């Protein structure tokens, strides 16, 4: 019993709500107008990603085709593929950047059960929001944070399911540029700039580069050893920082907000694997289970049977 699509419009009209400088201050309304707005993207987001968990717990190929059934859909219809609006920021962009993320994880673990119209019609309307996601950035003014770093998630699961390795390489220069990004001491400039969330903007900073080169082993190529020992230490300062977030408030030079490991933190449970260290991650596994449909679904159980289930 698939559960009817909803609509897929062309256009979005996303609406920033941050009232400050640092865009840390979020404003009641225009953020409820802005959910409201977004409720498609958010709602074919979380089901697609629950299409794909049903697909990954077997036994359930038709849950596969169920998500499949969505993303043509979508593609047929154009989805997110006209008119961008910029109320007061351009949000908008952001949120293609999400649902096109959520959208290339959904299909990538759940291909191998798509039709060839199916195949088509996906595949050609990925490599489109894929292109329109990548201009976006052309324009040197849009400064390239970890919403270029979550540019790089549809992309890369783009490439990981159609074989284009002129994909695998813009994507790959996603990720190589957010690692070059780090400084020595473990911050990313960008993320420390936003007062009180310095620690929120740090952590989900670093699931859009864990994520990218989770999804370069399924193509036999560990992205973990570009620049290795930079990663561990963003990451190493996120899950510190959670404990006790003393440095974010100094180098912030405001008090960080008091909140848990969730969704995004997710990309723990597949770094934890791999960290020179991975004793420092034991607080945050703890918290878990982790979920987020822009990054696939459930991270804890991706973490541990692989990214795409064996078909």
């Amino acid at each position: 019993d698939c559960p009817a699509p909803p609509p897929g419009s062309p256009d979005i009209r996303a609406i920033g709500y941050y009232t400050d400088a640092a865009r840390s201050v979020i404003d009641p309304r225009l953020k409820t107008q802005n959910d409201a707005a977004v409720k498609p993207l958010n709602a074919f987001a979380a089901h697609v990603a629950k299409f794909a968990d049903a697909y990954a717990k077997g036994a359930d190929e038709a849950a596969g085709r169920c998500a499949l059934t969505w993303l043509d859909a979508w593609a047929r219809s154009g989805a997110m593929l006209g008119r961008m609006a910029h109320v007061n920021n351009d949000q908008s962009d952001y949120m293609r950047q999400w649902t096109h993320g959520a959208a290339a994880m959904a299909y990538l673990r759940t291909q191998a059960l798509a039709s060839e119209q199916q195949r088509t019609d996906i595949e050609t309307w990925l490599k489109r929001l894929s292109a329109a996601n990548l201009a976006y950035w052309d324009n040197p003014k849009h400064k390239r944070n970890l919403h270029y770093y979550w540019t790089g998630v549809g992309i890369m699961a783009t490439a990981v399911a159609t074989r284009d390795d002129t994909l695998l390489n813009t994507a790959q220069g996603i990720y190589r540029a957010g690692i070059d990004a780090i400084e020595p001491d473990g911050r990313l400039p960008m993320e420390m700039a936003r007062k009180r969330l310095a620690l929120h903007y740090h952590d989900y900073a670093t699931a859009p580069l864990v994520l990218m080169a989770e999804m370069a082993r399924l193509q036999g190529e560990d992205w973990y050893t570009y620049r290795q020992g930079a990663l561990e230490r963003l990451a190493a300062r996120v899950a510190d920082g959670y404990r006790d977030p003393s440095w974010f408030n100094t180098q912030s030079g405001a008090v960080q907000e008091t909140a848990t490991p969730k969704a995004s933190s997710g990309w723990v449970e597949f770094y934890r694997l791999r960290s020179p260290d991975p004793m420092r991650f034991d607080a945050m596994h703890a918290a878990g289970p982790f979920q987020d449909p822009r990054m696939g679904g459930n991270l804890t159980l991706m973490a541990q049977e692989g990214i795409v289930p064996l078909p």
